[PDB]
């Protein structure tokens, strides 16, 4: 059901990176991948995970709406984009830890823990997923079929909006687990087309911060290489 | 509360074109036009009328959602993109009237024009670049006479381009039945902290044009310092 494509791999060389890629055709319902035993490998989360916690916030009436204003606390953080007030749409956007972490305290971890263990998400982070496993829980969200209110899955695919154009719509979410080794970095979500809709997770190596890009770049050279994206 | 900055004429000229384009600035609650006239002067709605009428076949439960296929019924029409299978999204990217008529059948001129009067949309409908962004302002908040649901997915559908600066929904119309024949553009554009309400008409007296009616609007938005 997943076939493997090792000609991917010349994108993470190229690139002088190791990684990997899996696509989702939801039509036909095939699985595409450089490396299997990878995509099934699980990593932490890292905010990648701000997609379901965005779903618990909201479905338990931590975030009235994605309008919401989450002022600033007055901490100047290292992350100047962090140093201002932000509504669930802004948060998501720049990964705002500070502000996820309000709402994983306004919700406490016995909750988390069973509305994650509902999602059949995963086994401070506090779980592990697989790439394979990430597409799982996001087409689930991408039918609206998670057991919560549709208002929230509508609201957080709104929020993991990241690109559109005339050719495709692209939403999903960034990662970065840098606590421990190996550090990778995350790239999952889903490329909508007219007639068809592309699931992708990528994770990669990342020792440093400077190749994040390659997380979107490799992942597109990939959808090029494919025909899915122009 | 309604200012005619004149200078931005230069850019319908440029095209050897004339048209309105009615800026709304939401957090200062000042809207701006290049022809104070032609932005209350009314005109047929004609594709932008598929806002309004997505709500009401959405909230009437005529479309279950934007997945919902609409099948093609067979008939080679002269547009390509509409000879089809759509659902809601992809019917108002390709702005494919024969949906929407078979939605129109569906629900009766009866609750579609009653509705039409609870978005207080029109005044033979028509409406002006003003009125449009009215409407919208109202769509954008959640505000307008049918469901919650309704407006959001409404608003999925008339998602039209995002990228890391901004977002822009519209819709777009293309009206020629009676003169002139004219072109609409009409959405809001989505800033990190703020939003921007735009309706523009103008005359399309070709076809070629239809592209200027997004372009003449960019670089105003691009000239006003609300995209780059
Ligand atoms: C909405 O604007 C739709 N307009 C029409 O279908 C046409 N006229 O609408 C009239 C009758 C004027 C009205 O008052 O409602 C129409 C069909 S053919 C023609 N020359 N005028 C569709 N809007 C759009 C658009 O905004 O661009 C179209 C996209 N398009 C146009 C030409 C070629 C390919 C695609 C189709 S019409
Ligand atoms: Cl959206």
């Amino acid at each position: 059901e997943w076939q493997e494509n090792k000609s991917w791999n010349v994108h993470f060389t190229e690139h002088k990176s190791q990684g990997v890629v899996v696509l989702w055709n939801e039509n036909e319902q095939q699985g595409f991948t450089n490396n299997l035993k990878r995509a099934n490998q699980a990593f932490l989360p890292a905010s990648t995970l701000k997609i379901p916690n965005s779903l618990i916030a909201l479905d338990l009436g931590v975030v009235k709406d994605e309008h919401q204003v989450f002022k600033w606390d007055g901490q100047t953080r290292d992350i100047a984009t962090w140093n201002r007030d932000h509504n669930l749409i802004t948060a998501m956007k720049y990964s705002v830890v500070p502000v996820y972490q309000e709402f994983a305290r306004q919700i406490g971890e016995a909750r988390m823990s069973k509305m994650l263990h509902a999602f059949d998400y995963g086994n401070d982070g506090g779980i592990r997923i697989s790439a394979t496993e990430q597409i799982s829980f996001l087409r689930k969200l991408y039918h609206n079929k998670l057991h919560v209110s549709e208002r929230s899955q509508r609201i957080v695919k709104q929020a993991m909006l990241t690109e559109a154009n005339g050719d495709y719509i692209i939403r999903a979410k960034t990662g970065y687990a840098a606590r421990i080794e190996p550090k990778i970095g995350w790239w999952v979500g889903w490329v909508e087309l007219d007639d068809n809709v592309w699931f992708f997770a990528m994770n990669m190596d990342m020792p440093t911060s400077d190749g994040l890009g390659l997380r979107q770049a490799i992942t597109k050279e990939v959808l090029k290489q494919e025909k899915i994206i122009p």
